[PDB]
C-alpha cells in the first residue's frame, strides 16, 4: 500500500478518532507472507518502511543509495553486511557467516544498516521491572516524539520491538492513548474496506493492554536526519529508561 498516511488521515476523520499526530511525510506499508518470510520478514519489512519514509522525504538521499529504486530484501541484506563490514556494531562479527535469508532481525540491526546509509539513529532501551511502568514510560516518549506544533518534515515514524516481534509507529492518539502503528504481520486484516471503527482499531491501534511487556527497544531518526560520517556511531548507544 503506498502513500499509506494520507488515506490512514481520512480513516482517522472518517472515525472521528481525534488527537492523533502522525509522521511527517507519507510512507508505504510492506507486511509478511504466511509461508514465504512470515515469522522472520517482519524486522526486514519494517526496514523498508522506514526506507520509504526517507524516501518521500529526502529524494536525494534514496537516488544515491538506491539507483534503481530496488530495496527489496535482498537489497536490505547488502546494506546489512556492508554495515557489520564497516565496524558498525562491535558484535555484528558474532553474525557473519550466517545466512542473511530467513534471519530474524532486531532493533541492533535496525541501527546498524540505516548508521551505514549515514541515517542518525536514535535507539532507546525501556527495560522494567513493571509491565505497566514500562508502557507508561513508552506511551509517554512516542506521545512526545509525535507532537509538533510547527510545520516540520522531520518527526520520522518508530521501529518498536517487543518479545521478537517488531511494528512500525507511525503516530499516536491522545484521545485513546494508543499508538498508531503499521503491522507487517496483518496483511489480512488490510487487504479489505473498513466499515466499523472496531476493525479499524484492530488494524492500526495498539493499546497500552495489548502491549504487556516489560521491555521495549524503540529506533527512530533524530531531527538531524542524515550524518557526514558514522566513525562517531560505530557502537550502538542505547538511552536506557529503566525502574532498575
Ligand atoms: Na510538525
Amino acid at each position: 500500500m503506498s502513500k499509506c498516511l494520507q488515506q490512514l488521515k481520512r480513516q482517522l476523520q472518517h472515525f472521528g478518532i481525534d488527537g492523533c499526530s502522525l509522521a511527517d511525510g507519507d510512507i508505504d506499508y510492506f507486511f509478511t507472507v504466511t509461508g514465504i518470510d512470515r515469522g522472520w520478514g517482519c524486522g526486514w519489512r519494517n526496514i523498508q518502511m522506514l526506507i520509504s519514509w526517507l524516501q518521500y522525504t529526502n529524494p536525494n538521499w534514496f537516488k544515491r543509495n538506491f539507483s534503481s529504486g530496488n530495496y527489496e530484501i535482498n537489497s536490505l541484506q547488502s546494506l546489512l553486511l556492508s554495515a557489520w563490514m564497516k565496524g558498525i556494531d562491535a558484535e555484528g562479527y558474532a553474525q557473519l557467516g550466517d545466512n542473511l535469508h530467513g534471519k530474524w532481525i532486531g532493533a541492533t540491526e535496525v541501527y546498524s544498516l540505516f548508521t551505514g546509509l549515514f541515517v542518525n539513529v536514535a535507539l532507546v532501551d525501556f527495560d522494567f521491572r513493571s509491565e505497566a511502568s514500562a508502557s507508561n514510560a513508552l506511551f509517554l516518549y512516542v506521545k512526545k516524539h509525535f507532537e509538533s506544533s510547527n510545520d516540520t518534515s522531520n518527526v520520522s515514524p518508530c521501529y518498536l520491538q517487543f518479545q521478537g516481534h517488531s511494528i512500525i509507529i507511525i503516530g499516536f492518539c491522545s484521545s485513546l492513548e494508543t499508538l498508531v502503528v503499521l503491522d507487517p504481520d496483518r496483511y489480512q486484516s488490510v487487504q479489505k474496506k473498513f466499515v466499523n471503527i472496531a476493525d479499524f482499531n484492530h488494524c492500526y491501534m495498539r493499546k497500552k493492554r495489548s502491549l504487556k511487556f516489560s521491555q521495549f527497544q524503540l529506533v527512530h531518526f533524530k531531527q538531524n536526519i542524515f550524518l557526514n560520517d558514522f566513525s562517531s556511531k560505530l557502537e550502538v548507544r542505547s538511552t536506557r529508561i529503566s525502574d532498575f
